[PDB]
């Protein structure tokens, strides 16, 4: 077999002993195999993601289905069009080893290496948000995670913060339900959760949802049997999705859109760009369907390093106003430059399947070949056009800068709809979960807490007050007092 | 209250909406307030520990109680003398939030905040390791990990890797009897394993064994109760010390040591020097105690943050020329600077309660507050003279620079002693746990891991094939060659 | 006091490494080694990517002025008195390049203020070279050293700046004999672009900030250049701490000027607009500052400051100059990156107020935090927020958009400043200009000189025949722009 | 081509940012702006600690001598071409710092070697400072600019120096002409210390190497440094780059000084002290380099060469010298820093050959692996040692200790270098040494000038005047020093 080398190619002559000052004496400093194996090893690892660091990752290809030209102008969307894929699923709260048992929403983001470039459609299962201005996220993060003080789950914490936060109701809803506790990442769909802005060839915009329908069913686990899995397996979700595909049994998804034109937002009674609100009445349209059919070679260059962002846009595809998003423009990039570096993007699985041209530069572990002088634009020298077809949408204003809530917040109806949807067994184990879990919160939060579930249905809200211990009479006056 | 600022010290004027372009429009570049808040939360993480990530920090005491001149100089052994401490406990091989009832060794690394400087011992509940040169802990570390193509576990890999390291028989013996899940960080002993060298004023050395008895007694978990644990609690271990000492139920250990003198050394049957091997008959001495009974205020800047390493010694201890512990001498001090900084040193958790007087300098968030123009030594303007009652024993040297095993390996005697001594009940654990474990090797590692285990003692090896479904007549002809 | 490791043990012996006998090899055991040289092997951090080559200093500024109609901000509270840091710098080159190179110089100002820190991170030049901050990496680009070679090469900064006719003025100044200081004592310092303060009842004005030397100017000329370097590649520095060395303490005065919102549309040119001076509006004196202390330690102090326009406090907000838009983002984002998540908690950058929110861990955090409440809002340890730190609103029309201001005005004011110029500080100019346009490529050289032309008519023709541009080929392009 | 984002998506524009109506705000959602400010903004990454300032280039090294009875190193079999990467520096001062400086010029040279890649870092001067590494640290920080100001104090390397008579010799070189070179070209390098070279039946040499420049040596004297400065902080750059884009290929032969283990104990100092030289062993030559070829890129492959005496193949170990020891250690150490750990495997630092083992995943790792057997040993892939490759062995005698070398001989050799300089070199470097030791403290300067007194009373006499030292001291000070 080919033999053992050091980083600089040089054979090793033995890789079992370090080299000691004789028999019984200490290892000497110049012993560069020993140095060398011990400073690589000693920086394997780096900062894990700071939300949704557990994670499973696998390939497939996405092949686009019908005529969207109408509605957005990239070349993913063209019918027939095959772009490949690369997926990470994973949970929120959690460190890299955590339980895939623990109860959060799961994380399904798609790169797609398309024929314009990479675009990450970085979703959710659940199609709603716990917030809806990314100002927030820092604060919902560090309430949802474990104590500070600690590094144990301690739950009244994120009932302090949530008890200020109406908004959260409907997603707090889908936490506690069995949704928050899939039987694998193959039984799950995936959403968007916010509205897109589609620009299509001429100049036309339109608002559109993203959902991922599950060709393999919807399938969660109830409490009992969570400690069931969990005695046993903390890898359940990457157990499942790794072993099916080695079994060649490719899970599917089909992609379906709902869209809107700029002139219906105004006609709601919520504001559709609200990160905490599903389009109930609004049709949807089957666009393409995603198989995953390969595992990664390799866990941490492929899965650990994958920067997924929703900044990775191609011409066609922008941003809507919703707020949330808004800021998730900017954090992933952000984060990326730190956990990953200034050339992260040029790592393998970060790399578009296209040629990338311009004039940034340098930054820790260039591995690039450059040779011209020219790293500026313009140059009448060595010229790098815009294409004037790529231009951003234009996008009417009005009003002054401000820092103002929405309008229309409407926090409680969609709530009151997703719980009565609930079969009877489904509802029982979000009453118990949901009550276990806010049982020892201050009594203020727990009776405000309270009160939204309750004006979101009275069975809901009286059926959880009780598991928790919460004030029925101080529920119903507060949830008096709360708009629809 | 007092108001919200930035870090620049500015008050905030609203911190649940960003600075937006009308009511509808999108987020503008100048809020500084949005900017800051998620570059910094895009910033919280660092790499976890290479090995020991998942751990759990609190704060105690100990006191000396012998008079132990005649081994060490060092203040911290001095009769009566108090020194603070920091504890990390942890599991070894999976990350942070891993199950606290995985399989594995277990850390217990104490810093001694000394009179003399931060002294830090750094040990494990194991009293042995499985290899004895650290020139194998990457290969053995990769080996033990989950496999790098999935992140899932593949016990098929530690077994083809330690089919050719006979001495890690014992250490295995004690991983896959109960030992290996224990039910609480309070009911396990601690042990530094090697051998440290111990030097007297005069100069002279002794090799010293460290060992902390757990007053509280050991407990440990036997393989349904890790799974009925593990159903509902992936934190057993924080959750049972901190839960302990908010309760005022303060664990204690009694220090104690195992003595030999230089000259001694060779007249046993193993090396003393072996890091997997105990020294069975040599008598112990209690030289103090330990009590934990604070538990951190801040789990990222005290238990995160804290850098443990066998390099941080006073005068009066030194490393013996064990060489697992050679290489450890290195691999801390050197994972920190990367971990955690070239200052990491000066963080809170790792100061010295005595001055620090040097020219060590600059590097990054240097937080210093220099005024000197001298930092070199020697100089006659501001000098930084040396303790030459500090100076470092002398060893005797004989033969020549090399690379060759030690000349006393005996692999296989005290994992039977070790075999024999246990319960059947506690056998028939082991037997099991070590037979579903290997039960899928490669059938070549798989008969080499039993002839080993056979050779340990018949029936040890005898047990474990039949449960992982081993060639026993191809056992018993490999054990036959092997030797004592 | 004894020499001791970083954990505090004292070191017996510092000049001699643990070795296997006298002949032998060096003990990986030996930690003191060990450690030294960890430490020495990582005393380096990322210089600035602009402006690494500095000095800085200590002083005060006190208020003299009631401007309270114009803004609420505590450092101009007339009478107040507050600590400064002053930063200067030179901007292309790296951190011990020669300090007589041609270069516009820093000048920024840290205010710990008594509602935060405020810096005030302005340049002698008035103007700059471009307006809008999506240029900034080419035309840092263009102006460092040949990516190639690390050797200038002023053809590249002219093939960028020929398709550049809004860096006019500004390259004026820059090959000028304002380009080579002879003392950052001798020069002024300006904001730059407008910012808008704020006043207690919410009113807006837009403001020009100028820092008037009380020691005068004074500039070398290229000869002197040649002769300074010869003998002395720190003479900014040198000049600056023995000037506080001696007790002659440099002071500056602090000078606004004030335009009033509905203003701004009945000039000729933009007022926001980074490449424009504003030549009639008065200047009104509103403090001084006095810089006479010289720092304790380079590095933990000089090397690293944090200098960024997103520092403001209550009372002083950007305007939308869209330069320095995107330098409110750029500051704080290379500080991240060059000194880390926890720089704003480094000495030297912490305020003399407290602070108080929900931003933590990060790299070497140094805090003492024993709270669980790092999340805002909280009913159990709330962190309010202050109704009176609002924003100000500006009001929006059109769309969203990527397109240039529409009054450029990019000669005019290029050729005041020409003409304003003796004949000695022209003739310097135009040799300086023309020598380092001399070599580039003919396109670039002829439209360059056109602008130039375009500003004078004296200007581009002299910059013409020293560049070795074709004059008939200046005059028709000149015939092409627009005033 | 179209210019693009880094995910490869075509920009529409840009000139400008993107903004709320054309007098309004500029947008966070503009990800070219944000993505363009955010590489920029981190593009710098920390210097060397020391040589800093460099030069590199490219070029080829041709084996010409049958050595296979001193080294098995592939590298020097005869007829053997391996392709090199050399990189020039000064040590002291930052990058941009002018190449006029006096200092010590580093030159180090990688070889692509068919056994893997084998660094060579050497410098021109023949003998250092210093002999144990663990003084490194004191002796650059004394060195480099104050910690105060930034401003070069010679006064603090003098205090230092008072203590470390070794360093006379070297000392010596760095104040004559030779401290200040007038291209890389006309210079020579060498290793300093002595290698041990291992034949293929593992017998081992001590060898000293030697780089003969065939340009000749051309330094500067004292009045020439400062005409070059005046308009040149690059000159040693401009020398070479502009020599090779003109044909004119520098070129140096190989020569290297051997001696046996049993040799070492019969002179009269010590022959692994980097303070000397091996005056009467006879060089002979093994091979030529030639310098012909300019780097594509200075970031990419200058700045980001990994030199490091750590990079060692088959045929050659480190010797015992005490300081070699600790730079065996100290680059792989800094460049695990600088770089990363995945630092030589950038282009310019990857082997020419396969690189098979189980270092694994770091920062930034580029790698395509698909194996689960990333442990050695593997029965199921397996990573087998080389027998013929275990490093030679070294008696050993005495116990550890921290003790000095036994036979020092601090200033004969460095009498003997004065002696052999011209009446104008040493004149010049009189002057120098005399006007560098000038505001020393009194107690350092005499003691000092009693070194150089020691090595040669005229010496010592005539920089005593310069420095204004106290002669009748000097001489008993000096009166007491031992050969
Ligand atoms: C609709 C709401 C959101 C959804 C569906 C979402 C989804 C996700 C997913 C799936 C990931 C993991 C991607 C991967 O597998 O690598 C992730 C990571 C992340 N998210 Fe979000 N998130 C949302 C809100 C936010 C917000 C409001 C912010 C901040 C402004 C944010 C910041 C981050 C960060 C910093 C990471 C780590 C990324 C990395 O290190 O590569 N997210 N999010
Ligand atoms: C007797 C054998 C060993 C014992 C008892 C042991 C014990 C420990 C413990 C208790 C910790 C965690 C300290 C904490 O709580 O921060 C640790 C971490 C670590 N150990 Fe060991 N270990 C052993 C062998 C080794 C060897 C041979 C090496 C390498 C030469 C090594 C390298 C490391 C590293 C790099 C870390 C991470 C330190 C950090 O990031 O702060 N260990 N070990």
């Amino acid at each position: 077999t080919d033999t053992l080398t050091r980083d600089n190619g040089a054979v090793v002559g033995d890789n079992q002993n370090s080299q000691t000052a004789g028999a019984q004496g200490p290892v000497l400093l110049q012993d560069v195999q020993l140095l060398q194996k011990l400073q690589r090893f000693d920086r394997e690892r780096i900062p894990e993601r700071v939300v949704h660091a557990r994670g499973t990752g696998v390939k497939g290809e996405f092949t686009a289905s019908a005529d969207i030209s109408d509605l957005s102008k990239a070349t993913v969307f063209k019918s027939g069009e095959k772009t490949p894929v690369f997926v990470r699923f994973s949970s929120v709260v959690h460190g890299n080893h955590s339980p895939e048992t623990l109860r959060d929403p799961h994380g399904f983001a798609t790169k797609f290496y398309t024929a314009d470039g990479n675009w990450d459609l970085v979703g959710n299962n659940f199609p709603t948000f716990f917030i809806r201005d990314a100002i927030k996220f820092p604060d919902m993060v560090h309430a949802f995670k474990p104590d500070p003080r600690t590094n144990l789950d301690n739950d009244s914490r994120r009932f302090d913060f949530f008890s200020h936060v109406p908004e959260a109701t409907r997603t707090l809803t889908l936490l506690y339900s069995n949704e928050g506790t899939p039987a694998g990442y193959r039984f799950m769909d995936g959403n968007g959760v916010h509205a897109y802005k589609l620009v299509n060839a001429k100049g036309e915009v339109h608002y559109v949802k993203f959902h991922w329908k599950s060709l393999q069913g919807i399938k969660n686990l109830d409490p009992k049997e969570v400690a069931q899995v969990q005695s046993k397996d903390y890898s359940h979700l990457t157990n499942d999705l790794v072993g099916a595909i080695k079994k060649g049994d490719f899970p599917k998804w089909d992609l379906y859109v709902q869209v809107l034109k700029p002139e219906e937002l105004a006609k709601f009674d919520f504001d559709p760009l609200d990160a905490t609100k599903i389009w109930p009445d609004v049709p949807e349209k089957k666009i393409g369907q995603m198989v995953l059919n390969k595992n990664v070679d390799n866990f941490f260059q492929e899965t650990e390093q994958v920067a997924m962002a929703p900044a990775n846009l191609v011409p066609g595809i922008e941003p809507s106003e919703d707020r949330l998003l808004q800021g998730r423009v900017f954090s992933y990039a952000d984060t990326q430059m730190y956990r990953l570096g200034a050339n992260g993007l040029s790592l393998p699985v970060n790399q578009p399947k296209v040629a990338v041209n311009n004039g940034n530069q340098d930054g820790a572990l260039n591995t690039g070949h450059t040779t011209s002088g020219v790293n500026y634009e313009p140059s009448r020298l060595e010229p790098r056009p815009a294409d004037d077809k790529a231009r951003y949408s234009e996008l009417p204003l009005s009003g002054t800068t401000q820092q103002a809530k929405i309008t229309r917040e409407q926090n409680f109806k969609q709530a009151g709809d997703l719980y009565r949807s609930y079969s009877a067994k489904e509802k029982t184990d979000l009453v118990q979960k949901f009550g276990e879990s806010l049982a020892d919160t201050l009594t203020e939060s727990k009776n405000i807490m309270l009160s939204y579930l309750y004006k979101e249905d009275p069975n809901y809200g009286t059926r959880v007050a009780e598991v928790a211990k919460g004030d029925l009479s101080k529920v119903k006056s507060l949830a008096a007092s709360l708009k629809d």
